[PDB]
């Protein structure tokens, strides 16, 4: 069912989202939604090389930290360089085969690349700090505690990509595959699309901010200047990543694009609540795991739930759903100097 | 089984480039093969902006063209939008879910993202030159002279794409799926992978360097400059991208990565060969069409044809194979000038 180029003069501004038929000309002079064409435009325009920004001497800051602060640090930035993993490879792989219009198209390409950038910022950080890489680079697939925080995030990814692959190669039906029924349903495929879209908006929106106030807490000590100068430009791409998921999210939730994606975003309003909570939980439990060996000026465990508290409450009612949480002013005002 | 994250601590240094492990980490310290590294640092340092390139005096001068030269320009900037539109989105969806070391995986998503730049360069020099750009697009998709002068390439993706998800799927071995027989084979899956590379090495090594040479036609005559300077610029990023594909080709012929790989490059020279003439007669056959309401002084079918004759046995030559045409010095020596 997928190509690379379908052969059908199609009208591009009257295809959904997703699940229409795949993109031939890739054209920017029109779009259904002007939104991620201005969420291109504005990630070229923050084109930067993580190479510019000199980190030596955080090399001689890292060293002179006191060992708990040396681990929450390190810590965070293994959490960090898994996510931008994930977020480099996977909206490429997983979204790509089902996007109908060339706006999204070009929107998930440029997204996913400014992903690997991110990446290659880490490896500049760690390079510069540890003098052995491997150390920690192997830490993040087998660690208990990072695993436990990112559970959940490659399995909807997963399961999407394996869903899809049924769906173009055997189309919807009750189908056998060696002696097993496979049912493949296109309603199904739409939920199982619409909660990785919701999980990829919590992991912007909210877990991403969580390390970005552990890294400028340091910042606020003229600690880690250098990882702080990347952390701000990173954090200031993610804003218009959350900005295209919720954009994404809202389209398809209004009914606006979809009729049948409306009734399954109100269908799943349950399940996408207690995703988000669970997040905001697993970002909590890893607070223990950071301040275990004693806090640091400025951010301790405390100071933290409440944080992902006041953030998940502030994303889920932006992507309209109810908050889970007492509402609070922000904890730590001082994060808005780094971030907006 | 694909996966977004696999779950295993490997050596990412001993992967082969494709059918290994997924690539979990992603890490910039260390490659197998450092070219490919090499390739993202001067792809993200030629980083640049269509939009910052001023065209508008090619209104001016395209208005002033004849008929027939208006026509040689438009049918050519037509092909080369069609080309980028699928090389913009196919690497990342037929060839990222395939790759297993880091370095491969970002210089294939580098790549991608750099053929959606220069889609977006043709939309803006199209939008600046004729009123109203959809009937440059919306011919696109219908004109059969692009179809016949393109057939070829967006097949063997989606012929690999479908190989692919049945192997992730169902795994090797013959399988009944809806009550028919269907056989799976890495070999045969790899024969495909190594065939589809072939083909991206003859699209860009030798399809966009005759439209550059269609371009420059027109700068020689001091006509169409900001077009120039894009086409300039899309050059110096496509003598990397071919420079990828010749050495992603060659290491698999030594036999240091995958020796079976280094079997099907011998075994399958000869549709090697093939597909090298048919792509060069595919471009012999577009300039019947391109010149059909009469040609340009510096610029004729016999021009084009001996061109690809000469820039097709330069191509096959880099990758070891057999010259199928008579070796001749080239044809329009100009084009250096504004190729380096
Ligand atoms: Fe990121
Ligand atoms: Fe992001
Ligand atoms: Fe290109
Ligand atoms: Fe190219
Ligand atoms: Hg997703
Ligand atoms: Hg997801
Ligand atoms: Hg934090
Ligand atoms: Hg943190
Ligand atoms: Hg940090
Ligand atoms: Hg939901
Ligand atoms: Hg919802
Ligand atoms: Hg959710
Ligand atoms: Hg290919
Ligand atoms: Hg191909
Ligand atoms: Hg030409
Ligand atoms: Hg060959
Ligand atoms: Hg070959
Ligand atoms: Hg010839």
């Amino acid at each position: 069912a997928y190509t690379t180029f379908s052969a059908t003069k199609n009208d591009q501004l009257k295809e959904p989202m997703f699940f229409g038929q795949p993109v031939q000309v890739a054209r920017y002079d029109q779009q259904k939604y002007d939104i991620f064409e201005k969420l291109i435009e504005k990630q070229l325009s923050f084109f930067w090389r993580p190479e510019e920004v000199d980190v030596s001497r955080d090399r001689i800051d890292y060293q002179a930290l006191p060992e708990h602060e040396k681990h929450i640090f390190i810590s965070n930035l293994k959490y960090q360089t898994l996510l931008d993993s994930i977020q480099g490879r996977s909206p490429n792989v997983a979204l790509l085969p089902l996007i109908s219009i060339p706006e999204l198209e070009t929107w998930v390409e440029t997204w996913a690349f400014s992903e690997t950038i991110h990446s290659r910022s880490y490896t500049h950080i760690i390079r510069n700090i540890v003098n052995d890489p491997s150390v920690v680079f192997d830490d993040i697939v087998t660690n208990e505690q990072i695993q436990k925080r990112a559970e959940g995030i490659s399995s909807y990814y997963d399961e999407l990509i394996e869903m899809t692959s049924y769906w173009h190669l055997l189309g919807e039906g009750t189908h056998t595959v060696n002696g097993k029924t496979v049912t493949v349903s296109l309603r199904e495929l739409k939920k199982k699309l619409y909660l990785c879209l919701m999980s990829v908006n919590a992991l912007e929106a909210i877990r991403y901010y969580v390390s970005f106030a552990c890294s400028f807490a340091f910042a606020e000590r003229e600690l880690m200047e250098g990882n702080a100068k990347i952390i701000r430009l990173i954090a200031r791409d993610e804003a218009l990543h959350l900005t295209g998921t919720q954009h994404m999210l809202n389209l398809l939730r209004s009914g606006a694009d979809d009729p049948e994606m409306a009734e399954i975003a109100e269908e799943c309003k349950q399940e996408c609540y207690d995703l988000f909570v669970q997040a905001a939980q697993q970002e909590k439990d890893w607070a223990d795991y950071l301040f275990r060996d004693g806090s640091m000026i400025g951010l301790n465990k405390d100071i933290l739930c409440q944080y992902v508290e006041y953030i998940t409450n502030i994303r889920m009612q932006a992507v309209g759903l109810d908050l889970p949480f007492n509402t609070r002013s922000n904890p730590i005002p001082w994060i808005n100097t780094w971030l907006v």
